[PDB]
């Protein structure tokens, strides 16, 4: 952005002159801008003036109500106003650049609706240019039927007569166009026309057509009084209505399809292209200029889309020499060298345009190149002094992109194309210094150069031309032909950068280094020509403004280091000093991006630096300079913040304030504008990218310290956004790379200026904290200063944190360097910090409190570039974050000042608490052993920092400042805490601890609670989903986050294990773990605050739920931590002290200041166990020494020694204290007071139970008691209480859950089961209780479902509950007499009880009769919009196949699972772990087949009506809407719904052999027939009934396909004859269905859709599988094969496709799927020897096992009966056609349509000689008597139709060509791949290979270059054959000359005429052909010496006769530079005999 508006400001002068005019002059003024002087102008320096030509377009149709319409003519007037700018605008769009800006496109639009043509014709010719770049690289439907109404205006030819015809006398006009006839009726005879006024005949038709229609009409009548007169005015509006047409055609190709052009335009319009190409011709001038230029921009607007491409140069005659387009190019070249009026540049260039277009193509490219482009390029170029220079500019740089294969360099070399190329620049520079009269640089821009700009763009193409062809090949051309001129021109280029421009100098540095770097022996040279040397003492002058230039500066250096005394000049003159200094300029820094190219640059510097090691010393040098160098730049640019205009305040100061809503940008963008800024951006790129390499740059900290190094990055009074800056991401690279290679570097630098800009800050940091500070210094000069050093903390804080003190950068070193500073600096740091955060946050809440809350929103500062928003400080919304308030609206100075700031503050503290973190941290982040000098140091650390975090929490009353001490709160965890979940910091917490930091937490948490109790309303609280400034809100978030914090610290789980106290301490008591000890005093005071918060009644005794549950929640987390045990028992806890960390600093110390030396007291005190000495008898003190000591001591020696901690709450906080609670609250709290207080909070009974089961497992009272206690409440309580009866029921699950209680309540779950049978009945399934029941009851049946153990009697699991089976039955009976269900839990319990129920085959049975699966799927319907429907759905698929799962099925499926197992010595354990589901699903017949194969290591010795049901259910909801979306795939229920039932019924009809046989025999209508019999109800209901709705459609038609496939799979478990019945009856059906719907060409275009799918599914069958169904076969596939051969399959869709039209635009496709199904049919034959998640029925059973038994090891309960069976024992013991001649004719339709699928189907069936026969002699018919005549065509096309069914128009798009080129081309890779069929081709029209040869006699093929390809390798093949064969049919001499006459044909290029000569050479081994050969080839020369020879007379009489400045006749040299030349015919001959005599 800041480019672009330097770009605005370097054009202003233009904007003022185009702006500062009024409308009558701004017209006149645009009116003149005609002809454009330079570069194409980026638009967006046009934007202001297009706003102003848009708004008043605007106008003009607000006139006349154009924005229905009338149709009333714009007056003249308007018309020409409307003009002058619509003509202008196009101007602009054409010499413009990046168009995207363009935005007034609407007003086009509105305007369209004009009826005057004119304005028509205009709009249509800007809108065509616009949609471009779209296409490169407008969605209203009006628009597109407009244009296209308007592109079929008018017919391009009708009965022939062509609108070209027009303007010429040969012909008259059709009489159709001269009358009027509409219809949609309106009728106007020729004469009537004539009479009516446009306007009169636009009333006429108004008044009876309706309004839709008058647009139309208009056209039509608009043409038709265009048309109805004999002449006058009525001639241009013919003129004009042509124009707009061919407008309209280029248009529309740029918004619709290909596909949809061709079928909505061109199939409507077929001669409009060669109308198009008729009109563009320059040699008549009788056609209009404006229409020849329309029509050469449409074919260059429809030659973007490749596809038509070819076509176009077909029409064209660019594949032959004399061809339109050549002789177009040389009339340009004609007109040139004449110097006429003629010339039109523009067409010149659109020409040129669409030729490098049409070259894109490959193929095309290579047509052109044989057809002789390059020589006539070369003769438009090639022309002296013209002045045409566009021209010339235009042609090069399309030579240039044409030029890029060897061949095309080679064709270019070869005709003088270099020599002419150097020759024309060094003229061109001459002449252009030697006239500076003809300069004139263009006005209005900034330049650099004084040339007239064409010369400026020519040389320009020339020196790119030269670039490309010195890349090409470097060897000759830039050293034997570079020897020309060129350099001493170059030179002078050099020499004149101020005439030249940079853009040439770029090139000629660039064209030196090439030169220099590729051949480096040419140095010399260039010293010699004076290049070099100028270079080097000049180097600073060339340097400039432009991106390429100074990317190419150090490779200009590096070439000319190359050589030995280069390099001495470099470093001599210094010219790597000025590779750096331009740097420093900010217009050069700009230039230079701060990204890619910048470190480009630096990486670029490096390589030369690695390169040549002698540079480096320099280099570095040169940086330590420029470094140096910038500060001296910086200055003070502008200002940031702003006054308010109305009271000259920066920020708000009340709520209610209103906005002055200003209009610039929202967020204010500076940085990129500052000079320093965009300097900087660029330079540390630079330094980043030097960096990366690790090479020079790791030298800079030499010669440069870190001072200067900082000195440029915190510079002084920054941007607010400078630590966002790309500068701030580069100095963070380079400094932590610098870091890493210096650690020791500028960390103590960086540190010593953080602190110094923090001691500048006193005033600010040190202000009250009652009151804002710059709201109170609002107004006044020093806010500005004060923000200024704040931006300049915080890129200081940025840069430390990102790359210094980081968590993840904590290295030794980095631990020691923190250490160090702070021991001899002082902890003034951690102070200044804490102010720093204290103060921001109070800034922060105060400014808060005066914003009117619109602005807060706006200004919200949490979406930073990388802050990521997690961690301090909490941001406070006003409104939903989530929602869509992005802000950006109602901007303000104040509001831009106050975003500022608050993104300021905002950064400050998140950098503040990291730092914080990771001082509180040190150390132990990584473990590493500290000495007591060091341990010492970080103990103080933590001190000081908790410490002042307790001052910074004192410091605030909690009332009115919550916003406050709720961001204190989250500071206070986010630093207590380590990254992971979180654990808490120990040693720190201790620390906090021991100065009364959880006194002040629990204080707080007790305020709250109180706070709390006096909200109103509790229920609104519930709904947090995000943080608010309500006060309800705040108080809870900070209590949630001060009970968050004590619980943090309370579980050993989450709180860092640092060691015992005997690291610090010595004289101790006990060394007691610090981690276990901290956490004793924290549960006594929380557990003394919960039994105060009881006594006061508010906690439980509570008759309501005035608690929120979150709080509940917490408070029962810390309740279940404070009974959890700890191994422990702290009797007292010392402080830890730094001063006393042994050895005892304080005594040491104090031993220094007597004098003994520090080292020598710590021996003794290490000696002396720690204590003082009571007397001098050690000696080691003086008799002055003791005398001192004595007196220094003091009285008080406990001073010295660790002291124990006082009781912080309660009466103390030791072990015993905590034992004396618990036990004073066991037998008076919760366990008494559950029942009261469980069903006010019913969420939480499952947070209850943990709770409780600790309490109890604390004080091993029996459990078992308390769930009796539970069970008894749940029958007292009466059913009407379902509220409570739940909660109850649900507790008893989860105690019973836990194996103790399971284990000791076998009587509580009888007595249960016995309540359950009493009361439980279906009319309470909707309550909730019921449900919860259920899951009760599930816990106990899961586990009374285990299998029974026996006993054992020979050889080397706990109890479970057996349910008695009567209560089983009665529950079973209750369950499945359950009514119509309401409740979603309700039915997934029921559905999972009847999991484990249905595991017997009876009860199985039962459910399925009873109907239950139809209630379950009912619900599963209705709630489909739930988001756990989910899990009911996967629990009905489990329920569903259990129902189908006979005893035979699941036997086999065990048999299967155990000889996988077996095969895959084994142990019985690891066996039944690995399938412990299996045996799970049948114990018994697990065990069976265990024992039936093995011998713990193992030797390796009938209408259920549930598909019925599926099927009713997925048809009734398929009738429902499954396609539109929800208001504002799954999203739609129905759709989801029919997925569920889709994926159910693919699994089932897999799965298992009853759903295929009810599958089958569904029927609708619920037929009660015995053994129903088979119907296709399901099957043709699966086959023809079944954006977004797209994907919904492809969804299910996935699914229904993967539906059916699997039905004709076969079971998971020769041919089983019932799956081969299934088998028959689908194919059957698909074949009736597919007979039905092809049936006429009519059905099919009705049901393409369903044949597409039908065909789809066809092919999935055979081939292997549908999509799916790869996770539930080779015998399937050859049998489905086998069968669909049988069945006369592939004749059915032959026959379907011999009845397509070929003509309709889906018939096309079908073709397609059809092939594609035949195709697979043949391949899946290669049985030749013969000829959304989906699991498996054993992943469901696992699946259901992990539902209820997540052990695994259940199985093992089982071992005991196997040893009771086998070991027992054991241990006491031990081709044909596949098509029918029919289809074959049908199979050749694809030739005739506009690839690899046939290739490969046609290989397949040429394996059958029938086949093959008729293939090949079809092929050959086509060839033979089809491609000669579109009505020849016409007529084979139709024999083949009549063949293939048993008069049919050809398709549009089908021609001679098109169908000759498919079919050779097919032919050709035929007989490529088999060798059998060249020789049927080989066995005189007798012979099939004499067709061929017909072919050369064809002006169709001979003149086709692909076409002669392919035919002449076919012919080698086959004669080399045959050749082979007569040596291991015989030829006459027609035939060898038809084959010589190849020769002569202008299409025979290199490829052709080696193919023809290997061709001649085959044939010349046959006997008799040598003769004959030889005899025609001298004829042919003598032939050709004749015409040689006279045009070698008149070449040299013409070259005599040239007498300088003139030059020779075109046409004489048409005779020899064209590829057909005679003499390239002779050279061919000469080397055809030459080759004949010499292959030998």
């Amino acid at each position: 952005k800041a480019r672009k508006e330097k770009l605005a400001a370097g054009y202003k002068p233009l904007v003022d002159y185009l702006i500062d005019c009024d409308t009558p002059t701004f017209l006149e003024r645009i009116e003149a801008i005609q002809e454009w002087d330079r570069s194409r102008d980026d638009l967006y320096v046009w934007i202001p003036i297009l706003d102003r030509m848009d708004g008043l377009l605007l106008k003009v149709a607000e006139k006349y109500k154009y924005k229905e319409v009338k149709l009333v003519e714009m007056e003249a007037h308007d018309v020409d106003y409307c003009l002058k700018m619509l003509k202008f605008t196009r101007r602009l769009l054409l010499n413009t650049e990046n168009r995207f800006v363009y935005s007034s496109g609407d007003v086009l639009m509105y305007l369209l609706n004009c009826p005057n043509f004119t304005i028509k014709l205009a709009v249509m010719r800007i809108l065509a240019i616009l949609g471009e770049r779209f296409v490169i690289a407008f969605g209203d439907h009006n628009l597109r039927k407009k244009t296209l109404k308007l592109a079929l205006s008018l017919s391009s030819s009708v009965m022939h007569f062509s609108l070209v015809d027009l303007y010429f006398d040969k012909k008259k006009v059709p009489q159709k166009w001269r009358k009027l006839r509409f219809t949609h009726k309106v009728t106007m005879t020729t004469q009537e026309l004539c009479e009516h006024s446009l306007q009169q005949i636009f009333d006429k038709g108004m008044a009876l057509l309706p309004a839709e229609s008058w647009f139309d009409f208009s056209i039509k009548a608009s043409v038709a009084k265009a048309f109805s007169d004999d002449s006058g005015e009525n001639i241009d509006l013919r003129n004009i209505i042509i124009e707009t047409k061919l407008n309209a055609i280029a248009f529309v190709n740029t918004i619709f399809s290909p596909p949809q052009v061709s079928s909505k335009l061109f199939e409507l319009d077929p001669y409009a292209f060669n109308s198009l190409t008729d009109l563009i011709s320059l040699s008549e001038t009788k056609i209009p200029k404006e229409l020849r230029t329309d029509a050469l921009f449409t074919l260059e607007c429809i030659s973007l889309k490749h596809v038509w491409c070819s076509d176009i140069i077909r029409n064209l005659g660019g594949n032959i020499s004399h061809g339109l387009l050549f002789q177009i190019l040389r009339y340009i070249a004609k007109t040139l060298r004449e110097a006429t009026d003629e010339i039109d540049e523009e067409y010149n260039v659109r020409f040129f345009y669409l030729i490098s277009n049409l070259a894109d193509v490959k193929p095309l490219h290579e047509s052109l190149f044989a057809a002789g482009l390059i020589p006539t390029l070369l003769e438009i170029v090639s022309i002296r002094n013209c002045p045409y220079k566009r021209t010339l500019a235009s042609a090069t740089h399309l030579l240039e992109t044409f030029i890029d294969n060897s061949e095309t360099t080679t064709e270019f070399i070869e005709n003088d194309g270099f020599t002419m190329l150097i020759t024309s620049v060094a003229n061109e520079i001459d002449f252009t210094l030697a006239h500076p009269e003809t300069w004139q640089p263009p006005k209005y821009s900034v330049v650099y150069y004084s040339i007239s700009f064409r010369e400026l763009a020519y040389i320009r193409s020339l020196l790119k031309l030269v670039l490309k062809l010195l890349s090409t090949d470097s060897g000759d051309r830039i050293r034997n032909l570079i020897d020309s001129p060129i350099l001493v021109s170059l030179k002078k280029i050099l020499e004149n950068k101020l005439v030249f421009g940079l853009t040439l100098i770029t090139y000629t540095l660039d064209v030196v280094q090439k030169v220099i770097n590729s051949e480096p022996t040419i140095y010399p040279v260039l010293v010699e020509a004076g290049l070099i040397p100028y270079v080097i003492d000049n180097f600073p002058k060339l340097i400039g403004p432009s991106a390429e230039l100074l990317s190419l500066l150090p490779d200009v250096v590096s070439a000319i280091c190359l050589n030995p005394e280069g390099l001495k000049q470099v470093k001599e003159k210094g010219l790597i000093n000025n590779l750096f200094d331009f740097l420093l300029d900010a217009d050069h820094a700009r230039i230079l991006t701060g990204g890619d190219r910048s470190t480009e640059y630096g990486t670029d510097i490096d390589e030369l630096a690695r390169h040549y090691p002698d540079l480096k010393a320099n280099i570095v040098e040169a940086l330590c300079n420029v470094i140096r160098k910038m500060p001296s730049t910086f200055r003070n640019e502008r200002e940031f913040l702003f006054t308010s205009p109305k009271d000259q305040k920066y920020f708000f100061h009340r709520k209610n304030e209103e906005i002055l809503t200003d209009k610039e940008e929202h967020e204010p963008a500076y940085w990129e504008l500052l000079d320093k800024g965009t300097m900087l951006d660029t330079f540390t790129s630079v330094l980043f990218g030097m960096s990366l390499g690790n090479g020079s740059f790791s030298q800079v900290p030499q010669h440069l310290e870190a001072r200067d190094f900082l000195a440029i990055i915190f510079m002084e009074n920054p941007p607010y956004e400078y630590f966002t800056s790309v500068a701030i991401s580069n100095v963070t690279e380079v400094l932590q790379y610098l870091d890493e290679k210096y650690e020791d570097y500028a960390f103590m630098d960086v540190m010593k200026v953080l602190n110094d800009q923090l001691e500048n800050l006193n005033d600010f940091l040190n202000s009250p904290n009652d009151r804002s500070f710059f709201l109170e210094r609002d107004g006044e000069n020093s806010v500005r200063s004060c923000h200024s050093k704040l931006c300049r903390l915080a890129a200081i804080l940025n840069i430390v944190t990102n790359v210094y003190i980081d968590l993840t950068t904590l290295s030794c070193k980095r631990i020691m360097q923190i250490y160090s500073y702070f021991d001899k600096r002082g902890f003034s740091l951690i102070k200044n910090l804490k102010l720093l955060f204290q103060k921001c946050a109070l800034e922060e809440m105060y400014i808060r409190q005066h914003m009117p809350d619109s602005v807060i929103t706006e200004t919200m500062p949490l979406p930073i570039v990388d802050v990521s928003g997690d961690g301090p400080p909490l941001q406070i919304y006003i409104d939903d974050p989530k929602k869509g308030d992005q802000k950006g609206k109602i901007t303000s100075v104040k509001t831009r000042n106050t975003l500022q700031m608050r993104t300021i503050l905002y950064t400050l503290q998140s950098n503040t608490a990291i730092l914080f973190r990771c001082f509180l941290r040190l150390s132990h982040s990584r473990n590493m052993d500290l000495e007591h000098k060091d341990l010492t140091t970080e103990v103080h650390i933590f001190e000081n920092v908790v410490e002042n975090v307790i001052e910074m929490l004192k410091a605030t009353e909690l009332e009115g400042h919550l916003p406050y001490i709720l961001v204190l709160l989250n500071f206070n965890t986010f630093v207590f805490t380590i990254p992971k979940t979180e654990i808490l910091q120990t040693i720190p917490a201790y620390i906090f601890y021991q100065k009364g930091g959880y006194l002040l937490y629990l204080h707080i948490i007790r305020d709250l609670f109180t706070r709390m109790t006096k909200i109103k309303d509790l229920s609104s609280l519930d709904n947090i989903n995000y943080i608010d400034e309500s006060n309800g809100i705040l108080t809870l978030s900070c209590l949630i986050n001060a009970l968050t914090f004590y619980n943090k610290s309370m579980q050993t789980e989450t709180m860092e294990n640092v060691q015992s106290i005997g690291k610090y301490y010595v004289s101790i008591d006990d060394d007691y773990n610090i981690m276990k000890a901290l956490t004793v005093p924290i549960k006594v005071m929380a557990l003394a605050m919960i039994l105060d918060l009881d006594k006061s009644d508010s906690l439980f005794k509570t008759q309501s739920r005035n608690v929120p549950y979150s709080v509940f929640k917490q408070l029962l987390s810390m309740l279940k931590n404070i009974f959890t045990n700890v191994n422990i028992y702290t009797k007292e806890l010392y402080e830890l002290h730094w001063d006393l960390i042994f050895p005892p600093i304080k005594k040491i110390s104090l031993f220094e200041q007597v004098g003994i030396p520090g080292d020598v007291a710590a021996n003794y005190l290490t000696d002396t166990g720690d204590d003082l000495p009571a007397d001098n008898s050690i000696g080691l003190f003086s008799p002055e020494q003791w005398e001192k000591y004595k007196k220094l001591i003091g009285e008080d020696k406990s001073i010295y020694y660790p002291q124990p901690m006082q009781a912080q709450y309660y009466k103390g906080c030791s072990s015993k204290e905590l034992d004396e609670l618990r036990d004073t609250f066991f037998n008076d709290g919760l366990p008494s007071r559950i029942f009261t207080v469980l069903p006010f909070y019913p969420k939480l009974v499952n947070a209850f139970a943990k709770t409780l089961l600790q309490i109890f497992t604390k004080y091993d009272e029996p459990t078992e008691v308390f769930a009796g206690r539970i069970l008894d409440r749940i029958l007292e309580t009466d059913l009407d209480d379902p509220a409570t009866l739940s909660s109850l029921i649900h507790l008893f699950g989860i105690f019973l859950n836990e194996k103790y209680i399971y284990q000791k309540a076998s009587h509580l779950m009888q007595r249960f089961i016995e309540y359950l049978e009493k009361s439980l009945k279906p009319e309470h399934v909707n309550t909730p209780w019921f449900s919860k029941a259920l899951y009760v009851y599930e816990i106990i049946l899961a586990k009374s479902e285990l299998p029974h153990l026996e006993e054992l009697s020979k050889d080397v699991m706990a109890k479970v509950f057996r349910i008695p089976d009567p209560m089983k039955q009665k529950l079973f009976d209750i369950l499945i007499r359950v009514s119509d269900i309401s409740n979603f839990y309700s039915a997934l319990a029921t559905s999972r009880i009847l999991i484990f129920y249905s595991r017997d085959e009876l009860y199985a049975n039962n459910i399925a009769r009873s109907g239950i699966l139809s209630r379950l799927l009912k619900v599963i319907g209705s709630f489909q919009k739930l988001d756990k429907i989910n899990f009911l759905e996967s629990s009905f698929l489990l329920l569903t196949r259990r129902c189908f799962e006979t005893t035979e099925n699941v036997d086999a499926l065990i048999r299967a699972e155990i000889n996988r197992s077996f095969t895959a010595v084994r142990e019985l354990t690891t066996i039944l772990e690995e399938k412990a589901h299996v045996v799970m699903r049948s114990p018994s017949q697990f065990i069976d087949v265990l024992c039936e194969t093995a011998r713990y290591s193992l030797k390796r010795f009938e209408r259920t009506g549930i598909m019925h049901l599926l099927l009713s259910q997925l048809m009734a909801a398929s009738e429902k809407d499954w396609l539109s979306e929800p208001a504002n795939p799954s999203r739609n229920p129905v759709c989801a719904y029919m997925i569920f039932l889709l994926k159910l019924l693919v699994e089932l009809v897999s799965s298992y052999n009853q759903c295929k046989f009810e599958f089958l025999t569904f029927s609708r209508r619920n037929t009660y027939a015995e053994r129903p019999r088979p119907r296709t109800t399901a099957i043709n209901f699966f086959l023809y009934r079944l954006k977004h709705e797209a994907k919904r459609r492809e969804v299910i038609g996935m699914l229904a396909r993967s539906v059916i496939i699997g039905f004709l799979a076969t079971v998971q478990d020769l041919a089983d004859p019932h799956m081969n019945f299934i088998r028959k009856f689908a194919i059957e059906a698909i074949i009736k269905a597919i007979r039905n719907a092809t049936s006429s060409s009519k059905l099919l275009e009705s049901n393409h859709l369903k044949l597409d799918m039908w065909f789809r599914i066809i092919t999935s069958m055979v081939y292997v599988q549908a999509p799916y169904l790869r996770q539930l076969v080779e015998a399937d596939q050859y049998q489905l094969c086998k069968l669909v051969i049988d069945l006369g399959l592939p004749s059915v869709i032959t026959e379907a496709m011999a009845s397509i039209d070929l003509n309709y635009p889906f018939s096309k496709k079908i073709f397609n799927v059809a092939v594609e199904a035949l195709n697979t049919i043949s391949s899946t034959r290669n049985n030749f020897s013969e000829h959304i998640i989906l699991k498996s029925t054993v992943s469901r059973w696992k699946d259901i096992f992990d539902m209820f038994y997540d052990s695994k090891t259940y199985a093992n309960c089982i071992i005991p009966t196997v040893i009771n069976r086998l070991y027992k024992v054991s241990l006491a013991l031990q081709f044909a056609p596949l098509i029918d001649r029919a289809g074959i004719a049908s199979l050749m339709k694809s030739v005739f349509i506009s690839r690899e699928i046939y290739h490969e189907l046609f290989y397949r069936l040429c394996s059958s000689k029938q086949n093959r026969n008729d293939l090949m002699n079809t092929f050959l018919f086509i060839l033979s008597e089809g491609i000669i005549d579109q009505h020849s065509l016409e007529k084979v096309y139709n024999i083949i139709s009549s063949r293939a069914m048993g008069v049919r128009q050809l398709p549009s798009d089908c021609t001679p060509l098109t169908v000759a080129n498919q079919t050779i081309e097919i032919l050709q890779s035929l007989i490529d791949a088999d060798s059998r069929l060249k020789y049927f081709l080989i066995a005189k029209l007798r012979w099939p290979l004499w067709h061929l040869f017909s072919l050369l006699d064809r002006k169709l093929i001979t003149d086709e270059s692909v076409l002669m390809d392919l035919l002449t390798r076919i012919l080698q093949v086959c004669t080399k054959t045959l050749a082979v064969l007569s040596t291991s049919p015989s030829f006459d001499e027609d035939d060898l000359m038809k084959i010589l006459s190849i020769i002569m044909l202008d299409s025979c290029t290199t490829r052709v005429f080696q193919q023809t000569l290997n061709i001649i050479y085959n044939l010349s081994k046959l006997q008799g052909c040598m003769s004959i050969f030889t005899k025609h080839l001298v004829s042919l020369a003598i032939s050709i010496m004749s015409k040689l020879k006279s045009a070698l007379d008149g070449l040299s009489r013409e070259v005599g006769t040239i007498t300088t400045g003139m030059e020779i006749n075109s046409e004489l040299l048409q005779k020899f530079t064209l590829p057909s030349s005679d003499q390239a015919k002779l050279l061919k001959i000469l080397t055809t005999v030459d080759f004949l005599y010499t292959h030998k």
